[PDB]
């Protein structure tokens, strides 16, 4: 990868690695600001199967406009003498992932967890009202900024009509919809609350199997300082049948809000 | 695209097989003047910390077992070139093929051969268990047959911590064909699991298919949990009711009903091999 893309974006340190792409902190020398640039790993920039796969993801990136969603600024294709190198330029978030927080700091307090997840529900809801399912909600895809704001990254591109955060339907290979993001957000909620996701296993298959077939253990049975109410919410978000989950991320956030307040939630009492 | 050399001692050659994070190379040991197998982190995953860490742990904690039917571990290290550090493990080399390639190119074995092979796998797993090591991933791709027909087992899981429960602590889209029920549920895995998995392999070398197949790993995992396996002799000819009894005991849903040890399973495979009645329920 070159030091500069398009004589505009000056690549700096790696923020994170993804499937085929890596995200860099960079200076937009033209707009004079720091940005995040997602590029295709240089080695992979010759396999056409990858160049094409990435360019569609870039061309068709979810460009949503919401405080809790990392914006998309620009998309491009640079010119290293070796070859054309495709990239997406995005909002930069000076912060750390939920995955890092949970790992270095452990489970959050119920109050903090609720604030974080309800804020994620807003990003998800705004995304949903705009026709877009994230499909990969998970702690590594939720960012917390230095000033403590939630920023969600890595929305999947629109479609036609590991495994710790899959919904039963993705696991079965059935069709997914907004409710599917709901289930996954609940997995994250479960983890920030208890230090662990609902299901663990020796292999993605095992975990997938559990999502589809095993009853989750109520969070309070795995960590202290969790109320029965809060249990009911998490458990509803984790319902096996989409028909029985929260129907929208809004519904989910409203029940989270009630628990923050200390009011009984609309969720069932197990 | 890895380097040509490691630690100025091992020069790498053809790839023998690829795994999760890692590729296995046939290499020449320039100090000891011999061919070894070298399992290294894939070069493209090397900048990535979560893969480097995951592998460093695997390399340092590799299971060194000393047994004819187990591929030895010679050295464990970290090479530092401008792509590394690249933890790696140096192992006994087996000039041979996987039990998986065999079944795929040659078809099912004869009971006489199947039994001999699985019986040797049993001696490997028994030895390992008696050394506190559970394999956890027994499957055709992890059993090699040497050019002289010796059985050699690879890819033992690293030792893990056991909880207050007396259960094993869990570690870490796939095969799902050799999964035990306890693995599927994410329960405690132990010697009985290896026994069950080896059962699946035995079933596969005898009949040409593992006990359960399906169009999703999830759905196969389910069959392991809930569904009865059809006796081998109903799927392939030339197999006796006694052989069925042994395979089906190994494949039992409740670990308390399987062979409790690999040596026990080996004992019933030897009896069948000899024309004796097995200790296992008629069916
Ligand atoms: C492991 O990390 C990830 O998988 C993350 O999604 C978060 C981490 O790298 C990933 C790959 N990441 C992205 C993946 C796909 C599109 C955009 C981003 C992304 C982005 C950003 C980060 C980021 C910032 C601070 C610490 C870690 C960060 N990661 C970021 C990002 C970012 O600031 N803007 C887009
Ligand atoms: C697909 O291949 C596999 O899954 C195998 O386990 C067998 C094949 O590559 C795998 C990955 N393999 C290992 C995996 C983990 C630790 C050690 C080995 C390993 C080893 C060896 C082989 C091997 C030799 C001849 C043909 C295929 C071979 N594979 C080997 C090995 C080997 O010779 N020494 C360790």
């Amino acid at each position: 990868t070159p030091s500069h893309l398009s004589d505009r974006y000056e690549l700096g340190e790696i923020l994170g690695f993804g499937g085929m792409s890596e995200v860099h902190l960079a200076r937009d020398l033209r707009d004079h600001r720091d940005v995040a640039v997602k590029v295709l790993r240089a080695d992979l920039a010759r396999d056409p199967s990858f160049y094409l796969r990435f360019r569609r993801e870039a061309q068709n990136a979810a460009a949503l406009n919401h405080p809790a969603i990392v914006a998309v600024y620009d998309t491009g294709e640079a010119e290293t003498p070796a070859g054309p190198l495709p990239y997406i330029v995005m909002e930069y978030v000076d912060g750390v992932t939920l995955r890092d927080i949970v790992h270095t700091e452990g489970p959050m307090t119920p109050k903090r967890a609720i604030e974080v997840i309800a804020d994620a529900c807003q990003a998800l809801n705004f995304s949903h009202q705009n026709g877009i399912i994230h499909r990969d909600v998970k702690p590594a895809n939720i960012l917390i900024s230095a000033t403590n704001a939630v920023k969600v990254v890595d929305f999947g591109i629109a479609r036609a009509i590991t495994a710790q955060y899959l919904s039963p339907e993705q696991a079965r290979g059935d069709s997914v919809d907004a409710r599917s993001d709901v289930y996954s957000l609940g997995c994250v909620l479960y983890e920030v609350l208890t230090g662990e996701p609902p299901f663990t296993g020796d292999s993605p298959v095992s975990v997938a199997y559990q999502h589809v077939r095993e009853d989750p253990i109520p969070p309070s049975a795995r960590h202290e300082g969790l109320s029965a109410d809060l249990d009911a919410v998490v458990l509803k978000a984790l319902a096996k049948n989409p028909e029985n989950r929260y129907q929208t991320a809004a519904e989910m956030r409203a029940d989270l809000v009630r628990v923050h307040n200390g009011e009984p939630p609309e969720a069932p009492k197990v």
